[PDB]
């Protein structure tokens, strides 16, 4: 027995480093893998730390879900995932000071790491997909697309979110307000890049 | 499997508009779609001694090459016969379908797109949470194969066409894949011998 997916309003954090390829390149094997699973080990303890849900990695990009399984009010799913993405960045910095003190990084045309954050809140059909084996409880839809995009469309080490997210957020938490068309997505979207500290 | 460096074949299978038919499905026909759809490829991919990495969507990324070793031309082989037998499958789930209301009231197509290449290998993620994956250029290469190629047509990089017979590549153009500077050599198979 299973519940079938329903819509439900989520916030959505997508992380992704900055040109990951380029140093899969320049590093080795090892180095890469190594660094990789730092990286998501340090993420995901952000996102767990803030009551969030890691739904999985797409190789050196993360999904967080804030709302599902665990119900979650609307300001709190916000509040979180903007806790994580801030706390992620400070995270980042002693990753790299790290692999920096190792040759990961800041060596052989390798900058430090770097990633883009988008955060949405909308809705979409949350559950469990696929078949009572590789079946995984996870978010479908548009509004999941609207968060890897903002994420695609920000600069690197900064955060991107749309209106229905920047509502709960400060005024002067704010540095940009642009009204963005992203890939995939018909209607324009109006979005807000925050300050990384609070 | 620790995480170690491996020459792979990925295979990367997307659904088509999947979005321009949601609200058409809604979440009850979005649900039963996507699990009667992945089932089958899933299969496809199974009776092809292939892994299933991960679901994204209406996406699907299998490996052939890992866990269990396998040879170059023996990943293409099995990869091209997944990638096959999956259009074969979806005529039988689109028949279904259609005679059923939830499509044909426009009818699932899916695009696939197959690469052969380095990749690390193994378990990433957490020591909580982890997953088997592939990581590397690899991947976004086979994805972005998938993403040029037209609506149920196969198509491979060079790198995976030096196993196929001539007489079984439709067309040889160097395309622009996101992600790579440099335009790709890529290959649309034949979808049958
Ligand atoms: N298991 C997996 N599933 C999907 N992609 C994976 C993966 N493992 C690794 N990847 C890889 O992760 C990398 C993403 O490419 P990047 O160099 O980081 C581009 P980017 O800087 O994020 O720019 P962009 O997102 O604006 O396009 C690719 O090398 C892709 O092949
Ligand atoms: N777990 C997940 N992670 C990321 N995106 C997900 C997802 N689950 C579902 N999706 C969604 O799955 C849908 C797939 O979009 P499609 O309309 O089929 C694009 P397409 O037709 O394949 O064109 P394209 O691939 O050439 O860009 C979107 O609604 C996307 O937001
Ligand atoms: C294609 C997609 C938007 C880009 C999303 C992405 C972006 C990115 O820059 C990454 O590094 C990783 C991902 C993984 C999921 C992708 C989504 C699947 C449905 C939607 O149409
Ligand atoms: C951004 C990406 C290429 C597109 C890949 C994709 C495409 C698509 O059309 C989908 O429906 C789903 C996916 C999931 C993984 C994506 C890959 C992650 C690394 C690489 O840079
Ligand atoms: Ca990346
Ligand atoms: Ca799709
Ligand atoms: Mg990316
Ligand atoms: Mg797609």
């Amino acid at each position: 027995s299973h519940m079938r997916p329903e819509p439900r309003l989520i916030t959505i954090l997508f992380s992704d480093i900055v040109g990951f390829t380029r140093m899969s390149n320049a590093l080795q094997s090892q180095g890469v893998a190594e660094l990789l699973n730092e990286y998501l080990g340090e993420m995901t303890r952000a996102v767990f730390e803030n009551q969030g849900t890691v739904d999985k990695f797409v190789g050196d990009a993360i999904m967080a879900l804030y709302g599902a399984p665990e119900e979650m009010s609307p300001s709190e799913q916000v509040r979180r995932a903007i806790a994580t993405a801030r706390q992620m960045l400070v995270a980042l910095e002693k990753l790299n000071q790290g692999w920096q003190e190792r040759g990961l990084v800041g060596r052989n045309e390798v900058p430090p790491v770097r990633f883009r954050c988008g955060i949405h809140q909308g809705m979409a059909v949350v559950g469990l997909f696929g078949s009572q084996e590789r079946s995984d409880f996870t978010a479908i839809g548009p509004s999941v697309n609207i968060a890897a995009r903002l994420q695609e469309a920000t600069a690197p080490n900064s955060i991107m979110v749309s209106a229905m997210v920047a509502q709960y957020v400060p005024d002067e938490e704010i540095i940009k307000r642009e009204f963005l068309e992203l890939k995939g997505i018909d209607e324009p979207v109006m979005t807000c890049v925050i300050n990384p500290n609070m």
